């Protein structure tokens, strides 16, 4: 009835998803990657082209291009995909807060809108998106960023939820909360909301880092998380989690692709407009963050 | 035997760069070569820890810095030459063909007319054969292109040497590496393997006892120096017997397998301005520019 296919990118450890309703052919793509080499400034389309090819092989029609949040670890390929498979690009409405902060950091100037108008749909908690016979509910789950959404898919429970970076596989734990607007106490509460779904609900992760050298994995369940999550299993209190997450964040370095990712993703994945020589430039602020 | 000169190398673990302090203890005059401003590309943060080590050693020696020398326009680290100039003095010098590098990379970074392509950001532009005085020592700039169009090898000798104090030291930049590691890549704009072969042959025509101080150690513990004799005998790429054509074929094939250096784009846009950072935008913040799909 629902088909979920994950596509793992070794360079950024991101899992992008194809969500398919067999009965209608209607499809959503979630958290796509535009391949980017920060050493050379080169972009490639190999990861997004794999999604396009699978869409075509399934005879699928893409209706939604969903972002769980404004990613700091890879560039989105949403505009590239929209041109080539269709669909509407959607993200949580609090992307506008990210635009305000990062528009300032990158000195984006007056041509860069802070109203989320680069996106087709801005989503509020509880909004639903139709996908053939399925319904996708946008559940606001802030903590890693203030804009994070978890997409809960059911027949219009036997549910699936795309949790973004709100959870990892149980053996890895939880995501950092030191992005601007991030908050560990919020993340704890948003995780408790996700783990309030029925226990057999499948949870699909945005990232996997293969702790202890195990195989790549990116699906868990609400039950397995409550039982085994190394940071936030049943029994862990909010205060204890906040203290752990805050200390753990304090010791982290900046994600390698933070500055390139955020300036692109805050524009719905559009690249900066060309300068007068016809070249587009990412801007890296010195000693500013 | 060896000059009276003192050479101390400072290895940076992040970039594998070796920066040098060259000291004439008799006069107290000093040169600093190939300094590093520490730079984290993930966050845009700079630090001065590497440069501060050079400053502290200069002060402990009672030395006075007269020269801040670059062997070439570096693609693997940002220079700290201006930060050093302000705090220890000295003139910043590089080979005159830096102007060619400025033409190419001024365009790549769209730096515009405020960025001069005449080398005026540097205090001294050096031609082959130029000598720089350093107390009882003399530094001869030998042009050794190949890795880049501008590379210089700085050959140091006592200006007026007794019989047993005639041996030279040369700071070779990224031409030769240690014998077991070979030679540097030649795929930077204006780089040329055939030129590099010829330049290395010139460096290896210096007297056999000449000490050769390396710009990097990529296999660190640290190996700072080789000699002309050892390089001619042992260098895995360009020992005696390797023909020019064979070296070019090897070097070309090898370059094709390499990725871009991590700091290539931040380094060249700062080092083409003698290590100055870009001027701030209207909001008071300085930005590095990363060209998309342009190189
Ligand atoms: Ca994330
Ligand atoms: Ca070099
Ligand atoms: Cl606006
Ligand atoms: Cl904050
Ligand atoms: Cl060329």
């Amino acid at each position: 009835s629902m088909t979920v296919e994950g596509f793992f990118d070794p360079a950024t450890c991101t899992i992008s998803y194809l969500l398919f309703d067999s009965g209608s052919g209607e499809c959503a793509l979630i958290d796509s990657v535009l391949d980017y080499d920060p050493k050379s400034g080169r972009t490639r389309t190999a990861s997004a082209d794999q999604l396009i090819a699978r869409v075509a092989a399934l005879g699928a029609r893409v209706r939604w291009l969903l972002e769980t949040h404004v990613h700091a670890d890879h560039l989105s390929a949403a505009p590239y995909l929209k041109t080539r498979v269709g669909g509407e690009i959607a993200i949580g409405r609090h992307v506008t807060r990210v635009q305000d902060v990062f528009g300032k950091l990158f000195n984006a100037g007056p041509a860069f809108a802070h109203d989320g108008s680069q996106f087709d749909r801005l989503l509020d908690d509880g909004d639903t998106l139709a996908l053939g016979a399925l319904s996708i509910r946008a559940m606001h789950t802030p903590g890693h960023t203030p804009a994070c959404m978890t997409y809960v898919v059911t027949e219009a429970r036997d549910a699936a939820a795309f949790v973004g970076d709100t959870l990892f596989m149980p053996d890895y734990g939880t995501a950092r909360c030191d992005f601007p607007g991030g908050d560990a106490r919020s993340l704890y509460r948003s995780i408790r909301k996700v783990l309030s779904l029925p226990p057999a609900t499948r949870l699909y992760m945005c990232h996997d880092y293969q702790p202890n050298g195990r195989a790549i994995q990116y699906a868990s369940t609400v039950a397995d998380e409550l039982r085994e999550n190394v940071h936030i299993r049943e029994g862990v209190t909010e205060d204890d989690f906040v203290a752990m997450r805050t200390a753990r964040d304090a010791t982290l370095d900046m994600p390698v692709l933070m500055l390139p990712s955020v300036q692109v993703n805050m524009r719905a994945g559009r690249l900066p407009e060309p300068e007068d020589n016809g070249v587009r430039y990412l801007k890296i602020p010195l000693d500013a963050i």
